[PDB]
């Protein structure tokens, strides 16, 4: 299926089943355990725990599911030879349109110890992108699957009216299974499973419409004939408009990630949507910021760009040109008036972003544009925390000069002088007491 394509650690449990059992386990989660999938189908993953699993950390588990909504947490869990393994684990239900909870999906990203801060932050973005992506691909699996069925009922309905003697007819049903296919491949190049579900029953509609020309020609209705295929051809052309819609999306991620400007101008010009997204909200925007294509990045902000446009995990283009050290691109973001502090689902601004990855004059620019100097993220860590943990010691200064407060104290009440104590920066730890 699509969920074979996915070459990640996950399990699709069955909440409506006795103990919420597994019932899909992708091969990498096999490999990890080392169990075989008859060992895994309809058993719950508890079995994963052992001596070493937090039971608090379970319970909040156990809660999570209970209450019907998504959890990320860290846990030790265990491999059918024992062996002992840390676990990035991320629930969330998949639901129903009516809003109702059908299965459950937990991504797993193993290790070796427990992660904190921006190492953590890494680990819960890629596990929440696993998880997106499943559900996407699960949801356009299913409609994938009803738009083929009604393609294989538009193609009965072209053979019903050749058989007529309505060549016209038959050709709108041909012209009409065509855009069902179309809409099925551009569907899976960006994760839209709303497009095929919308062509679908669009292609539907225009069934319905043929049958009933179909059924006017045979009483010699000629007003109803022509009203019927009317409608069919209006149909029709809007499937086509969307589908076309989609296929400009697609080809303008594609040539910004490719940094074609030409191209990029051409399918603006056509009239491709400067905001269009894939399945995990990735913009034009966000892969001409984070690949340095300066010159795309100008050209999608004048043809109305969102600069502040956020993906599936809070990511900003101006996160992704800080951490690339893209300087020009984060000064030409923020001069259009990109928000200095936006924070994605771990509370990193770009600032964070900025001092993790050690661009001294990106910290420099994003402060002299209003960052929050003292911003915390889901750990309380600042980025004069990230800038003493790592040895940054001209970001640490340019920090102080800022305003950064050498009394924030972390999650676990670390300071960021603590935490250059606790690395063993010591001529950090110096400046940090000298500025207290
Ligand atoms: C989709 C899904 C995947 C799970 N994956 C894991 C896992 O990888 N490791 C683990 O220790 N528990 C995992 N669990 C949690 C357990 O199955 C169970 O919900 C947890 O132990 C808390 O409930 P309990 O107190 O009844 O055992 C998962 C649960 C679900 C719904
Ligand atoms: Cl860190
Ligand atoms: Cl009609
Ligand atoms: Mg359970």
């Amino acid at each position: 299926t699509t969920l074979e394509r996915i070459e990640k650690n996950f399990v699709i449990t069955d909440p409506r089943l006795p103990d919420n059992p597994i019932i899909f386990a992708s091969d990498s989660f096999l490999q990890l355990t080392e169990y075989s999938r008859e060992e895994i189908l309809g058993r719950n993953a508890r079995f994963l725990q052992g001596p070493e699993t937090d039971r608090a950390t379970v319970r909040k588990i156990r809660d999570a599911i209970d209450n019907q909504t998504e959890v990320t947490v860290q846990l030790i869990n265990y491999t059918k030879s024992g062996k002992k393994f840390w676990n990035v684990f991320h629930l969330q239900p998949m639901r129903d349109y009516k809003g109702d909870v059908q299965y459950f999906i937990g991504v797993q990203l193993d290790g070796t110890e427990r992660l904190h801060g921006a190492a953590e932050r890494e680990a819960v973005m890629l596990i929440k992108k696993t998880a997106a992506q499943i559900d996407a691909a699960a949801k356009l699996a299913a409609a994938i699957q009803q738009a083929k069925e009604v393609a294989k009922e538009v193609e009965k309905v072209a053979q019903r009216a050749e058989e007529e003697g309505n060549p016209d007819l038959r050709d709108s049903a041909k012209e009409l299974r065509r855009a069902v296919e179309e809409a099925i491949e551009i569907a899976k190049k960006i994760g839209n499973p709303e497009l095929v579900e919308r062509v679908a029953r669009l292609a539907k509609k225009a069934a319905e419409l043929i049958k009933r020309a179909i059924r006017a020609e045979k009483e010699g209705n000629r007003d109803e004939r022509r009203e019927a295929l009317e409608r069919v051809r209006e149909v029709i052309e809007r499937i086509e408009e969307d589908v076309r819609k989609a296929m400009l999306i697609a080809k303008l991620l594609e040539a910004a990630k490719k940094g074609q400007i030409e191209e990029v101008r051409r399918l603006l010009e056509l009239g491709a949507d400067a905001n269009g997204a894939d399945g995990g909200g990735t913009t034009p925007l966000h892969l001409a910021a984070t690949s340095g294509q300066l010159t795309i990045v100008e050209i999608l902000l004048r043809q109305g760009a969102d600069v502040n446009a956020a993906d599936n995990t809070g990511t900003t283009p101006l996160h992704l040109a800080a951490y690339s050290g893209h300087l020009e691109i984060v000064e030409v973001l923020l001069k259009h008036g990109a928000d200095v502090d936006a924070s994605d689902v771990f509370g990193y601004t770009p600032l964070h972003l900025a001092a993790y990855w050690g661009h001294l004059e990106i910290v420099e620019v994003l402060l002299k544009n209003g960052a929050d100097v003292n911003a915390m993220d889901s750990d309380g860590m600042t980025p004069l925390h990230l800038a003493a943990k790592w040895g940054y010691l001209e970001i640490v200064e340019v920090l102080l000069k800022h305003g950064a407060d050498v009394n924030a104290q972390d999650k676990f009440g670390k300071t960021p002088f603590d935490l250059a104590i606790d690395n063993g920066n010591e001529d950090i730890a110096e400046v940090l007491q000298k500025a207290a």
